[PDB]
């Protein structure tokens, strides 16, 4: 039973590559261009958007995706080159994903609304500004939060095997 | 003739493969751009798309395709680091094929119209919107549906050769 | 002299997936964005558009040079798992490209116009639309054709050498 | 000096390939974006750019390149399947190096002017229109006209040592 | 701990070149369309974004990155061509790497930010522009800073073990 | 001194033709969509431009990169095929490499101004036009006419060794 | 007490008639081209406005000022071409001003509203259109009905004194 | 009964003029302005609202006011310079008024249409366009047929009283 | 000293008519035109100036100066038709200005900003408007108040004289 | 017979002012604004209004009414200052009004047509322009000239009963 | 000499009159529609507008020549009712229009320039706006002064002869 | 002969005084509206009309008409308040008539041109500006210089008959 759970490790982290690679480039490409304020003023899009989206969500899955795997490309160097890194590296990475499962759900929350309400310089007073495609951002971020959930719970299991405290 | 059941279902697999690859990334292409409604307030067209289209078809499609593929690569990893396997991959096919084409019959149906009658927050009372390109994603629907059936029933008949109940 | 045949099956096999690959992506690249009616009226130009070219040409052609291909690839999986299926196979590639060559006699015709009339609500009687690049169109749809009655003449050749009734 | 003679033909086949598809991808790129008439009738602009620009350049000289590579691939397969192949195909080769070069002299001529008056329904009477990037695309005609005479040239030298007549 | 110091040497400078090369392409892509200033001069804007933004971020990055790997590459040509090549090349990269540290820090600073003044001709007086995306900006330039000061630090460690003065 | 010069001509060729292909292929992207001029007719702009810049920089330099390496291709396909070649393959080289530089400073100088003023029919007296990104340009500008000067200087070196007169 | 009322009555009318000359005329100037509607329809406008406003209130009221004035001009004009005629004259005055002040109640009400609905062809379902200056019509509305309350008023009581049944 | 119908003649005739010259006026005054077809050709307003409106009723309404007291006024002119004048200006008087009204019932009829479909050069086939206030139009209509009746039954009753045939 | 008040009297009643009539048709003439906001939406601009301006500031005067001058008309016509008389209408005469100014006071104040900030339907929450010509109508307001404040003062002098209580 | 014709004289002259100085002032109001031509070029619209209307028909006839009544006036002073001069003035008048009438032939025709074809710089070879409200101004035309016929026919009367040679 | 000082004092009294009344009404007419400033910001142009003009002058001057006759009705009153009265009345004369000169002179100057700078809010920073019709206001002030220079000058005149001290 | 010359004189002056106050208040009417330049800068159409056209026709001939007929109204109100004034008011006439006939010829010329060319700030170089209605303008110039003229020689005649030098 903990043998086979590497074997749905390894898979999990395919399948989250491929999804990230092959279809978030895409709903995400016209999210500027159809952001719109009801406004006159020159200006105040660029602000009230910079002000809702600071990061994108693409942005920080892909640096996400490529910083979790630095620990296995440091331990495959070293026996290229040429115990103790086997354990360093468990720990390197469970460390790494809980903090970032934890700074995704402080940064982003668990939904996309479709309004939003902006008072920032050069806007006059409060304005109302309207969102492009909230629903399919909203499940592509819970699917997202399963699955790297299921990556934390996985990693974990095999922490207490070998570790003692 | 249930031998070579199991070519014909490797050949459906990558002709559905091949035909999402090659030419659906191009029909949705201008989905949200080429779509228009008759009315002068900011933010009714977004809101309208969205509610017309919740997940776009292509990202289903995709989504499904790569899902379907799981147990083989599972199976394919196993005998890698190295029959039971064999009958429980099976059973996860079946169930995630019919899981899959239920559920695209629940979310789209079999057809896609030409126009839209919309009354979301911000539009004033009930507005009229304007679909593109309808007949070739209809059509498109359709192949999609017959494929994925014809899968489903390949898929059945190697279950009851081997099973009993 | 029948020998030398399969070898120019071939070759224009080859040279129709060269020339549809690498041209034709771009003729059509614009297809619906330089497509304007005289008109006034919101939607007129999307349900118009649909009903002069309710499938593009690029669409049925890549369609049709995935599906002409699969008795090959089936013949090549057997043998590759491992006389009736030379025959079989022969076949149905006789029976596929006279279809699709009829089908697409049936569809498009010789010809694309420069002008087209469209009366489909919600448009108001009649009015005029003008098609963007009828001649580059036009040839392309004369060249498919000739090569496509070549390759049926070519396969029909070798049913009768092997073939009786 | 003969014997060297293949070596070039080799080296200014290559040259030409690598011309055509690195850099006149991008020339054309915007050519009936920036095409303008002055006018007020919808569709007068598309009526004049298919009268002034039937076949696009690059279209032609793709085409060309990838015909006149048929007779070689035709000797490579027989070889592999597997004295009168070598002389047939470079008959072959030469007449389709002159047939290409004179439909190139008589469609496209030595220059492309900047402007262009045109008088095709739905306009008025005639109409000017103006050209976007002439002295770009008259170089390009002129080295392509200059490297088809080259290898001309080379091909019909090697014709005659073998030939008779 | 000296020894595995080269090994984080060459996982860092993996990890920048794939942090550039796959996301830095579209943070930039619409620097220049969305730049807007508050004016109806013609070619005002164009004079004002060339004087906020002389040279791009991602093009000094990507030059950066070239520039900084070619005594790595001098050294394996000699070595497949066939001491002292060690000690200079060592010698190049620290200088190269401190030289391109304080140009960097020297021509941007540490923030993006959201307005900038421009009283450039054609401009009357001063005017008012508006940044797009300063916050993702400024995250990249501190990230990149980071990473290139570790890197720093790591190159000059090798230097002082083998080197005396 | 003379041996590793060899190894600084091939690093200083694969660096060129690197920085010309990743980088440059994006400063030019949008030449012509950014360039206006001041004027109320229609078909000015594009005299104005076509008058302005004749033939694109990159499209010089990759023409320049591509014939530089051609003596090279014949050398090393006649050994395949298979002192004199040595020689007469460096005397091409070089004249190839002195004529691409002084052309290069006789077409573009050394620097790309901010404004142009055109007096082309069909624009009325003289108008001012405002160019886009001139500071990155000239910066490209120089840097390569600084590279190909140290090849030209490279080369020369290996002439006069083996070269008397 | 009966004696004054003659002068009131004469006074009133002039009042009115001067009120209606003086300030009436430029109220509603500007009716029409200030009425807007939230639509992108063609024609849509004209039939709102025709539906909300069939008869100016202006054009009613200078009818009804000329109109009432009548039977005076009947008696002066036979008095100067030379009892019974006071009396019919009396009686056709009372019978003028009850009919035209019922139709003022039943044609406009007590208010002008600054929004109403409209669902009349070529408009799509129903739209909403936008009044101008309401507050300032309305107050001169109920001015009006009051003033010609009073005379009223004013006729009936010389008619009992005179009048038996 | 026969001596008061005099009276009420003049009484009609001053009230006609009043009528005509006080109000009339100013309903026609955005006649051409607010004239609307849905269509994109230059021209085809003008062309459509002529053959819609070729002669404006105000204006026919004013000559035929003017026109018909000429006979008054040559009577008139007469006495001042110094039985028979009298009989011949009433003939003239009912031939102008009969013919007056007849020509109104044949030019304009007794309704003003909201919708008008027009098909004149250069429109494009039939095309649609909406007429401003029809409501007050045609009321205005009906009440100057009213009246003109009034007073050609009137003058038609002196007639017989001193004619005979 | 009391004697020459009451030419006082008509001198500034008689100034005042002038000065409303001559030049203040032609201050406010753009009152509406002219007035605009900050926004998008249609219909704003209507209800916000509505609320501004609810009664022009000339209507209110032509009105008051009419109706000041009532009791005059009936006291002359009473003595064409033919002392308690004049005691009356002095009352009266003093009550209609004093109800006149206090209304002026309590209805506009003293100034007419230039800025107003609304937020009535269909506004989104609240918006700025911008008026025009505020100084002049200020003065303008100033000026009335001062006049009126005199004509006051004037009516109590002689009320006293013959007045007791 | 000959008496009566002077008072028929004096009736059709004031008539023909009557006519002109009431209708005429607001057919031609218009003239220039809605006057339209199919082109893009500035200034074009100014030159082809000028040459197709050099003088309006408007101020050709009011300077004709106006200088046709300078015998008369000369004549009246001369009497109040105070035979030969009534024959001189009858000359006069007859040679004014042959004059005119010729001279309104000559410029103006009988007609004025619906389209108008224009070739003056600065516009592009010929253009078509599109005229306002064609029938109306035909019909004035006729009116006017049947008129002055009248006129010219009635002065000849006179002439001859006096004159004799 | 003193006698007819008199009449030139009625004489340029009654010329300013018609000059204001006649010309001076429409040279002002279109002041604040063809006002026009550099810039994007709603609001801008009317606050720079009041700024620049706060009292249009030809207000001032319908003003002033009202208010410099009312000692003039005030006398006349007083005779028409019925020494000392002509005294005062050349007094209040004097006083009048010293301050009236002198007023004009401090609010407007001596000329009208072509350009105006003001950073008044909304505006950013300072922006530049543009007048119409410098140099016909302008000659019309400087005319204005002389002739009410004139008046001062023989009002003074009359003051000495009569006065004392 | 020269008692008839007095009579023509008071003819021309009122033929004068008739012709410019009916019609040329409506030729000019438009002059600013329709004037229009080939430029995209704000401001340049102001100060390119404020230079063409310092003063307007129709204003120096209304100015002109009132300052000619000055002496008259002072010599009639001297008769009015009661041999050498009617001298002097000659000889003023005299001067006041060569003046303005002399100012017209320099300031204005003989015609109005179509085109104008205007190069005044805020104008980049020179541009091209283009005139409305030249041709009626050019007529009316020229007819009022042939009627100033003629009063021009007809009141050196009486001066000389009574005068001696």
């Amino acid at each position: 039973s903990t043998m086979i759970g590497r074997i749905l490790l390894t898979v999990v982290v395919i399948f989250r590559i491929l999804i990230v690679a092959i279809v978030g480039e895409t709903v995400y490409d016209d999210e500027q261009t159809m952001f719109v304020c009801n406004t006159l003023q020159p200006g105040c899009n660029q602000a009230c958007y910079d002000r809702a989206f600071p990061i994108s969500h693409i942005r920080y899955w892909v640096f996400q995706i490529i910083m979790v795997c630095t620990p296995s490309l440091c331990f495959i160097t070293y026996s290229v080159h040429q115990s103790r890194f086997y354990i360093i590296q468990v720990v390197f990475r469970n460390a790494l994903e809980i903090g970032f499962l934890v700074g995704q759900y402080f940064l982003y929350g668990f939904s996309v609304p479709g309004l939003y309400e902006c008072n920032r310089y050069p806007c006059i007073k409060e304005v109302e500004c309207y969102v492009s495609r909230p629903t399919e951002k909203t499940v592509f971020l819970v699917f997202m939060f399963a699955v790297s959930g299921i990556c934390v719970v996985l990693n974990l299991a095999e922490l207490n095997h070998l570790g003692w405290r």
